[PDB]
């Protein structure tokens, strides 16, 4: 049972892991046979943190490329390839000063390549790339791509896919297969995979991952306010307002410090989300928001990263049920309401995250049923999971799938044509 292996490091906003994948030699170009050996997570902020110190980047990979080199047999390391693929932490920082960016890619790439890893090179990813790069994740660890039933008999419709949500930190991903009318070229997307044609829809909206959506809620409840209605009631911190306002994501929203305390107030914090989504202006026949056009949502979906780590906070933590979008909505106002004394009871361990719950599950609750237009029927096809067949779900699989050229535009001899 001979094995090869592969790494990925996802170098996001907020943090790099690195994912180490395993598959049997000669089963490779088989769907759904490449699975997640082991993964490593990097201690401290991601690639583009170290902006100012672009040699630090390169070094904080050393203790999970040490891991690596534990986790792949020695006789591999040679021929298993790595890459690194970076987001929307590296493309806002491209935005501000590719030079800082360009010094940040070639730290890493000095520091990968004293390893004795295939290194494949690093790069940053299109937010075109990291929604399909999930959707095919998602799809491919779940079978989605076999073609179902047999000679005589084929299921019809084929099989349906899974559609991919992805709440990062500084940007979030739709994608999913659709039979509209394509209106843009910036969000079509034709896959050939295993003999056949998804056309796909996808999304990606930079500066509204959680952590930048945190800090635009921050500036703007600061202007409008003077207290953040979102925030609890007993909690307060001294903003540093030179961090508030160096994002791209909120230079458009312009003392040192100044005191910010909550009052769990669910109905401002609700108007205080609402104005991130711009519902004025649709050029196309149909759009989310902000203009950017979109076909109506369909079929199933897998909602991970911030959007299972929100859910999960509300089902194990606040004790909610989260199954329809009404429950999804009386759950965020529960957690908006709450004093920071009667959160904290909660919670006997880590408090970090604590006071911000109520900001999220707000703007993924306004996200999901203003922005991508769910409702009640559509809500119901929707699963929050992180994980799937033992693999984290995410865009390395299916970036490490493309550049190693695992899945097959076609089946072999066309399987006798039998599929035509
Ligand atoms: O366990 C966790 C780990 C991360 N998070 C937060 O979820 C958000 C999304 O995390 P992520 O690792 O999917 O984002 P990312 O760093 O890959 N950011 P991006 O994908 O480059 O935009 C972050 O704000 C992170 O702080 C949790 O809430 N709980
Ligand atoms: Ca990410």
């Amino acid at each position: 049972p001979a094995l090869k292996y592969g790494i990925v490091l996802d170098a996001g906003s907020s943090h790099t892991s690195m994912f180490v994948y395993k598959w049997p030699a000669d089963k490779e170009n088989d769907t759904g046979i490449v699975g997640q050996h082991s993964s490593c997570d990097v201690q401290g902020g991601g690639i583009s943190s170290y902006a100012n110190d672009p040699s630090k980047a390169g070094q904080s990979l050393v203790r999970c490329l040490e891991q690596a080199l534990r986790d792949v047999p020695r006789d591999r390391h040679a021929s298993t390839p790595l890459y690194l693929g970076a987001t929307a932490g590296m493309r806002l920082l491209n935005l501000t000063s590719p030079e800082a960016t360009a010094r940040v890619l070639e730290a890493v790439t000095q520091t990968l390549t004293q390893y004795p890893f295939d290194f494949r090179g690093a790069r940053i990813l299109s937010g075109q790339d990291e929604g399909v790069f999930g959707w095919v994740t998602a799809n491919y660890l779940l079978e989605n791509f076999i073609k179902y039933g047999w000679v005589g008999r084929w299921i019809r419709p084929r099989k349906g896919t899974l559609g991919a949500m992805d709440l990062g930190g500084a940007s979030t991903q739709i994608t999913f297969e659709t039979t509209s009318p394509s209106e843009d070229p910036g969000n079509e997307v034709h896959l050939r995979l295993y003999g056949q044609h998804y056309r796909v829809y996808t999304h990606s909206f930079l500066c509204y991952g959680r952590d930048q959506i945190l800090l635009r809620l921050l500036a703007s409840a600061l202007q409008i306010h003077r207290f953040h209605p979102c925030w609890p009631k007993g909690y307060s911190t001294q903003v540093l307002l030179q961090e508030v306002y160096q994002s791209p994501c909120t230079m458009g929203q312009r003392s040192a410090i100044v005191s910010l305390s909550g009052t769990s107030n669910a109905t401002l914090c609700r108007d205080l989300v609402s104005r991130l989504f711009n519902i004025s202006s649709c050029p196309f026949s149909q759009c989310s928001f902000n203009g950017v056009f979109q076909p109506p949502v369909a079929g199933n979906f897998i909602a991970f990263s911030a959007f299972y780590y929100t859910v999960d906070f509300l089902t194990t933590v606040m004790g909610l049920p989260v199954g329809t979008l009404k429950q999804l909505e009386e759950a965020t106002e529960i957690t908006c309401n709450q004093t920071w004394t009667e959160l904290q009871a909660r919670v006997p361990g880590q408090k970090t995250r604590l006071a911000d719950y109520c900001a999220v599950a707000m703007f993924i609750h306004q996200l999901l049923s203003r922005g991508y237009h769910f409702d009640e029927r559509s809500f119901r096809e929707v699963v929050f999971q992180k994980k799937a067949a033992d693999t984290a779900v995410g865009w390395a699989l299916g970036y490490m799938l493309n550049l190693t050229n695992l899945i097959p535009a076609d089946l072999p001899g066309l399987r006798k044509g039998t599929h035509f």
